[PDB]
C-alpha cells in the first residue's frame, strides 16, 4: 500500500502543486497547506481554496455527520455558508444529506441529497443527486460508472475521489480519506455517464490512467477523446 506524497492539479494555464504529509502511523496530517487534525472521535480539516473548514464526527469506525464552513455560489453572488451533513449506511449504499444556510442570518440556501449505490464487488456503480434551491426549484443527476477495463490500483488514498460525483470539498476528503470505510478502495472507473434532469441533458466522458508499477501517476478525464476536462498528476516518492 504505497503513499502519495505529492498531488498536482492542472486547473487552466497555471499548475497547483500540493505536498502531502503523514504522521508516524500513516495518518494524513497535511494536504498541501490544508491541515488534518485528529481529536478523539473527530477529524478536522483546515482551510482550502471554496472550503474554510470541516469537522467530521466519527462513530463506530465511520463518519456519521459533519459541519463545514464554506463559500457557496447561489445565484450570481457567493455567500459565506454553514453546511450540515449526515452520512447514512444501508448495506453498502451511502446516503449523504446536506443543508446549506447563510452564516449571517441562518437563511436557507441549498439542500443536496446523494445516493451512492455499489455492486457485489464493492465498486461504485451509480450516484443519484437531488439539488433543492432556496426557491424550491429542483434539479437532479444520475451518474453511471463502468469498470469493464478492470483498472485496479494500490495506494494509501482512495483515488476514486479524483473522478467520482460528490458535493463540495468536504465530500472530496470524505471519499479520499475513506471516512465511509468503503469495502473496495481498489477499482477505478474507465468510463462515466451523466443523465441530467431525467434526460434534458446527458454527458459521457472517459477516464484515462497512466500507471507506474501499479500506482496511478496520472488521472485524466476526457470528452470526445481529445477535450481534456481534468488532469491530476501524483507522486509516491519520499520528497
Amino acid at each position: 500500500d504505497t503513499y502519495v506524497t505529492k498531488v498536482t492539479d492542472l486547473t487552466g494555464e497555471e499548475e497547483q502543486v500540493l505536498k502531502l504529509e503523514y504522521d508516524r502511523d500513516g495518518k494524513i496530517i497535511k494536504y498541501g497547506d490544508t491541515p488534518v487534525r485528529y481529536e478523539g472521535d473527530q477529524i478536522t480539516i483546515g482551510q482550502m481554496n471554496k472550503l474554510c473548514n470541516v469537522t467530521f464526527q466519527i462513530g463506530k469506525g465511520k463518519a456519521r455527520e459533519s459541519r463545514a464552513r464554506c463559500m457557496l455560489k447561489v445565484g450570481e453572488e457567493v455567500y459565506e455558508a454553514d453546511k450540515q451533513t449526515v452520512y447514512d449506511y444501508k448495506g453498502d449504499t451511502i446516503f449523504i444529506n446536506s443543508d446549506y444556510r447563510a452564516t449571517s442570518d441562518y437563511r436557507f440556501l441549498k439542500k443536496v441529497q446523494g445516493k451512492y449505490v455499489f455492486d457485489q464487488l464493492g465498486r461504485l456503480k451509480e450516484v443519484m443527486t437531488v439539488f433543492t434551491e432556496a426557491n424550491d426549484s429542483v434539479s437532479s443527476c444520475h451518474t453511471y460508472y463502468n469498470y469493464d477495463n478492470n483498472i485496479n490500483y494500490q495506494a494509501n488514498l482512495n483515488l476514486q475521489a479524483y473522478v467520482i460525483d460528490y458535493d463540495g470539498v468536504d465530500s472530496f476528503f470524505y471519499f479520499l480519506l475513506n471516512l465511509g470505510q468503503l469495502r473496495n478502495r481498489t477499482a477505478l472507473p474507465n468510463d462515466i455517464g451523466y443523465c441530467m434532469n431525467h434526460g434534458l441533458s446527458t454527458y459521457n466522458v472517459h477516464a484515462n490512467y497512466r500507471l507506474d508499477d501499479e500506482n496511478p501517476v496520472r488521472i485524466e478525464v476526457l470528452y470526445n477523446y481529445t477535450k481534456l476536462l481534468s488532469r491530476i498528476d501524483l507522486s509516491y516518492n519520499p520528497l
